[PDB]
């Protein structure tokens, strides 16, 4: 057996070792290909086709790309292809515990359906690997291109999700801390992940992406930091590392956090949540399992793809119809309404457990205008999201380490006001969207005043289009004028 | 209802008419959102993700482009908007035939499932185009935006798959004869469809597309040939459309005739075949269709794409074992083993009706060489592919008009001898294939010794790794030598 | 007679009526081939070896496709075939006006060589423009094509410069106010002219651009805000606005203020100033011009190009020594070194008739390090950089009005907070870089010194590698610590 | 240490110490200062590139070939000196180009000089050794672990082959593979076509169907014939056509437009009026002509595109009718194109007989009334060789393949082992016609002598021969 190459859009030809081949061709791996990356983003951006399997393939290259990079500018930190392999298998397999339509499953359906349960992609992740290595018999494998099966499995995993429980690692100490920057980076968020994703999204989305991973890892050097051995990035490309998060922010602004693709995104889930007591996946054993409850199950869970979407629309069974009908609206395009956008001001944030309540707060807005329909609180969807630099309200460059031209080994740090002033003054906020689930005329006018005086009443900024769809509650708002 | 506005990665931003937006937003057009483009080339071409959906969007867009162009440099061949629209929706409608993976569904499973029949994708569009229409109230919003139903709805028809049986269109009249050479070209086969594959095709699989259609669509003039109003390419680039053709042969060299692409298509067939009795499809009125007979009906069709694979492999029904673990080996990378390729000589056409019987002559060689094991016609796959330039043994080119700068507006001929000596002398040949069900690596040996002793007798060309393959066979062949 | 079809890597097929023809075939715009857009650039990025001529084309490529879009939207705006001709005209000669190394030339060395004259390559772009409709017989060929010479010349001109001095314009009336914000926008600067640089640059430069200018021109519409109508962007664009600045920005920042292309344009600066006795350039009547007097007679600026670089350098005159030394300098890359980049802190700004005391400031600093040289002020170059948003301290979206799908007619303003936290704070500031004219180790090294304390000593901030090049400086500064 | 270069093609390259050393040299920063694709700009304004950037992008990709084939090969012991000297080479195999680069080898000194046999090739040679010479390189060489005496020999016979059984002294037989790399004799295949396609492409605004980077993946060195010889995987075969085929296309759209080489054609119609008055300074302060300074790299080294512009500003009547000539190009007055034809047949137009046909055009006598006479003077006749770049041959034959059952033997693949759609010739010739009259009157006449030439001559039916010729055609009955 030997090594295969793979023509890649993004990254052209990559060459996969025997070992990577052998874990990438099971039902647990291949299982990515019926997961689309953006999930909800394709019925928004028709280029938006690509599954979480190439994206995979890609974070596995790009994991070899920046270890094989500095192992050979620097031969003494003493990196083995058994380093290079681990590494290599984790960003291969960090995208292995996504669920359906991927962030819908993490993000939106979950959380409803299972809330006494804290799930992540993470953890998803680490546990279908433990699955694809005993359901294929991965160790000798393993052993046989040189690998140490509980050793490598334990750094693989760590890599995936953070230490499983002063250096809290087992698979690999502290004079090897930089591997654990490269897949999955906790520190400050700078990883081969959002490398890839960027490179690849934009590539379908069309949108173009405007960060250079190359020249990072050109620029790329291990320093001793704090008694480890960290990944740092030479001074002048600060700017860059600001830039990186700007992209992200921006793909976030444009695709990701789309008003239609999220709406959609959540009639998905709406739809599933309604089917969730019909739909069988059979796991191990024969067990019979909910979507809900799939999670439970590696057998299951890897059954549990977008299939799903389809299994509804196409059902018979007369205790679909509800579920059924939801997809097809969507298939008609007949989506719940889109009412505007708002963000809080002053310091004011709004909390995971007072989500629930806006939708009756606005409901129960007075705008002091002639209504003809009323709207009830389930008429409402209010959508809260929070944009970052992936740290909550820290600066991730905080968190960086740089080198300077003159002595490459010194690590040094890098205040914001020794950049630019034109730089983020904050690092994280909230967004407000609106959106009415009756689809009339009448409705969505009521909607809108309600929305307004909503806004106003919470001191909330106004919506850009305030003066337009309710050109009777803005001039109310002095603090708007 | 207003235009809507699509962000496409090949065309950028495309504005689509209220009309189309209509007939978009449909169970039976959003249907090809479930359907690969490449098939099985996924399994190869990872990038290759992309849907039929998105391409048909593209062909649209640029069916519109062309006309567009046509109109407002010749004022006087008085084109409508309305023959605007109905070439748009032409362009958007004629992918709606297509079944699951695609090719793999028409040059595969129907042809041996239904020999009876004579099915094409043109007829299935034409047919799942008059299913939207009725069942989505369309007529009356074509009359709204200005289109005469009857007449408009036959010329859309007649775009995708021609004469419904003198000028025998009944939709136009032969003043807008070049109308009919933008969506599918009976003619020469120089049409927006193909442009729009190229460009998408390349974009994924990560080949570059060298074909310039922005090029030819600003040349293109219509010219008077015998009494028809045709389109008409500037006498310069004759190269370039020789070359369009080229570079199609090549798409289908590099990709969509991969000799693994081809064998994954030629399994899941197989699985679809074993897996026939047993699925059901719901049809118009509870009906209980069928995967091979999904065809017959419309409704049922619609629920036909690429979700039956995951059906499969999804299964727990014993009847569906058998194509189950088909399914399943596609998953393990366990496929049927690549024996070769060769070519026929002289005036050899291998004919349909010997395909069938080709297995059993590689089976039923005698190579003179030690065996230590012998195999059966079973174990042999034979895949015969006809590479042409789209007409049989013609120049498609010879089928082209052209115009000079010196005079626009008159039409003449180009040979090709007055191109270049350097161009093909033919323009159909054949590729036959060969594989093994047999994957030992003695089996395999074996069927390589079979294989080229095979060549040898049927005096095919010598495979060109004959020399290491069969040492001991090839000095037998003098032609070889 | 005929337009013409040019081929360009960025928007492909450019169609050029005859009259733009007649415009571009003169030595006026010729002229642009022999000088570069970036200048110094080329000399830091290989691929950056673009002219103004292409870009110039470029430029009057979109100013017609943006003219062209409003008027097709927009049929109420009465947008001629003339004002269509006059946009894209102005659009292709509003670069006419660049001299050697193009900002280097208006940049650095005419304030120097030329202080009392305020130039401006606006102002020679209107010269260079009347110098060539004048040589060339312009004014017959746009009388054949419907323009009316008087006007329209003065409407182009208008569009170069802006008014030649209520409605302050003689080309054109009130009513057709937008057509002034496509080719230089005076307002809030969003032209073509950047959307054509952002993507061209980008190109050569080898940076992906992030700025969508087709989406921006579908979102484009005609308002009226007080009295005038003015080209307005859909609110939803407002993100997408601010983004385009930040490109602008990134790309001031990463390539067209490198620190080496900058000390390569003031090296240039340095050769042409010491050239310019001996130089000699055949104007009007055979008389002769200076470098720095070439600008006074339009047919020796016509000669005025990048040549004069080659010139110096080829040159064999005693005379000429001195100059021909400095090019050489930079053939053998013996350049200045780059001795670090500092900002003022709070509020302060540096007034421009200080920055000729400042290198005087950094030789009097007195660093508490033992030094074996001394340097004077001659020995340092302070460049002083301002980076804004190009209205000085003013954020131009407060200068964009918007307008909304519910009442597209209808201009509104949107404010920064309406939009994100996360957007720049302030919209100018400073950035100091500091070179050494001495290039040995122990000269840097001083200069490094004195640079440090003398950021001290001005309470700027404090250099990112501040504590490398200068560990006995910087532990003085408690700010900086 | 090591510097960085941003390349739009290639992305981030790492340049060695001593590369830079050579790099930052007058002799190679020359290269900035003429045109890749010369008259080819003033067709394809994005096509503004020039020798240096290509130059970087060939060193680039030299050294990534032989860094894959080492890694992939230990057995070839490949040293880091073999790594350098690869990569000098290829860095260094454009220093001869001169003014508009092909216009000033194909068409300049063939006619300014008849008796000299000079190529681009030479010129590197020449200018790589004025080069290390002039500027102090051997000693750093030697600092770098390099020999320069034998990698000196090794650099130049890899830019222009057997200076003088093994022929080569830089290398043994057991390196020969690296000679492969830069300038492969032998087929072809290089990085230098590698990157002049995908940077042309980029330029000119036309797609490149090439893959190096596959190539350089599917690459080996396999044993031939007592020689180490670059091998690819047999079913990259066609691949390999398509490369030729690449190659050819963009001769067809670009390199030979007819525009852009009738401009090459004015300026060196303008260069060789300028020649005896343009003066270029060069060793021991000795005064060269446009035509002599390949005697002389110092005055050659100045050598470059900016004469077209020393021309254009000039003043003095002896360069008058030189200058005059580049004013036309500004003004677009340009030789009028008058049309194209073939040769049939096994017949071939010999360099021997280019200078009569012009003649035989005007020798023509098509039976139509014309107001004017043309002249022999009147008429530019071009002839184009369009090849494999093995005249004849079919460079594929020329190639070593491997198959994956036994990837350590060289074999070959014939023709009808591929595909019957692949061309049946690997060369053939272009005629284009030119009249130097502009008028409407003369270009009339001009097309009724060269379609009459070609029916006289049983010459490939021009394509808007009906067009322009319509009482001419008729009397061609095989042209209908
Ligand atoms: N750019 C490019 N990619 C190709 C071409 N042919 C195949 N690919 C892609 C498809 C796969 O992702 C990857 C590998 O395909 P290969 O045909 O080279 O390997 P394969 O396993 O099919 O054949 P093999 O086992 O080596 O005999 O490269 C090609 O001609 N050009
Ligand atoms: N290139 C690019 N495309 C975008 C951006 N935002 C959205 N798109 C894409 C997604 C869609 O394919 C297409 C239209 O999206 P829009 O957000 O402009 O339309 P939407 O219906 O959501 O809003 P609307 O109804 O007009 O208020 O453009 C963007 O910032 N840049
Ligand atoms: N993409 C592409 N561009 C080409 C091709 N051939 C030429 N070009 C470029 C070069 C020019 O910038 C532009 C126009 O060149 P043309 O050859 O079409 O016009 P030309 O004046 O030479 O011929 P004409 O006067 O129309 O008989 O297109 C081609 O085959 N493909
Ligand atoms: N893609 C990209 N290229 C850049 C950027 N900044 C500069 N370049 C290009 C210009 C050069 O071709 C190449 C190297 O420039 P550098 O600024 O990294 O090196 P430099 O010698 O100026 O600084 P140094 O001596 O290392 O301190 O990269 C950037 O932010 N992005
Ligand atoms: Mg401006």
């Amino acid at each position: 057996d030997t090594m295969k190459v793979i023509n890649d859009p993004i990254h052209g030809h990559i060459e996969l070792h025997p070992l990577l081949v052998r874990i990438i061709d099971t039902p647990q791996f291949q299982r990515l290909r019926y997961i689309k990356q953006l999930g909800g983003g394709y019925y928004v951006f028709p280029g938006a086709s690509h599954n979480r399997f190439e994206h995979s393939l890609g974070v596995g290259y790009l994991a070899g790309c920046l270890v094989h990079a500095l192992g050979e500018k620097q031969p003494e930190l003493q990196i083995s292809e058994r380093d290079v392999l681990c590494v290599q298998i984790a960003g291969l397999c960090r995208n292995l515990g996504h669920g359906p339509f991927s962030h819908m499953f993490d993000g939106r359906f979950i959380p409803l359906a299972r809330p006494e349960v804290k799930w992540t992609h993470e953890q998803g992740s680490v546990m279908m690997f433990e699955h694809l290595i005993n359901s294929n018999g991965i160790k000798p494998v393993m052993e046989q291109y040189g690998l140490i099966p509980e050793e490598d499995i334990c750094f693989i995993k760590e890599q995936i999700v953070g230490p499983l429980e002063l250096w809290p690692y087992k698979g690999r100490p502290e004079n090897k801390s930089f591997l654990y920057e490269i897949v999955s980076n906790k520190r400050n968020g700078i990883d081969v992940d959002k490398w890839d994703y960027f490179a690849r999204d934009c590539h379908h989305l069309g949108i173009q992406n405007n960060f250079d991973y190359k020249r990072f890892i050109k620029f790329a050097r291990v320093c001793e930091v704090d008694n480890e051995l960290r990944i740092c990035a030479r001074d002048k490309e600060v700017g860059n590392l600001y830039d990186m998060f700007h992209t992200r922010n921006s793909l976030h602004r444009r695709a990701y956090q789309h008003k239609v693709g999220n709406i959609i995104d959540t009639m998905i889930t709406d739809a599933f949540l309604k089917a969730d007591d019909y739909i069988e996946i059979t796991g191990a054993g024969g067990k019979k399992y909910r979507i809900s409850t799939a999670i439970d199950d590696m057998e299951a869970y890897t059954k549990l793809t977008d299939n799903i979407f389809l299994e509804i629309l196409y059902s018979t069974d007369p205790k679909l119809k509800d579920a059924r009908e939801i997809l097809k609206q969507i298939e008609y395009r007949n989506l719940f309404k889109y009412v505007g956008e708002t963000q809080p001001t002053g310091q004011i944030k709004i909390k995971r457990e007072d989500y629930e309540s806006l939708p009756k707060e606005v409901a129960s807005a007075k705008p002091k205008v002639l209504l003809d329909v009323k709207l009830k609180a389930e008429d409402f969807i209010v959508d809260v999201i929070n944009m970052d630099y992936g740290m909550q309200e820290k600066n991730p460059i905080d968190h960086v380490s740089f080198y300077c031209k003159t002595a490459p080994n010194r690590a040094i740090r890098i205040t914001k006001n020794q950049v630019s002033q034109l730089l983020p003054e904050k690092f994280a906020e909230q967004l407000i969207r609106v959106y009415c689930k009756k689809v009339d005329r009448k409705s969505l006018y009521a909607a809108r005043q309600y929305f307004v005086q909503w806004c106003a009443d919470r001191n909330f900024t106004k919506p850009q289009d305030g003066d337009v769809i309710a050109p009777l509650i803005t001039p109310q708002k002095k603090e708007w004028n």
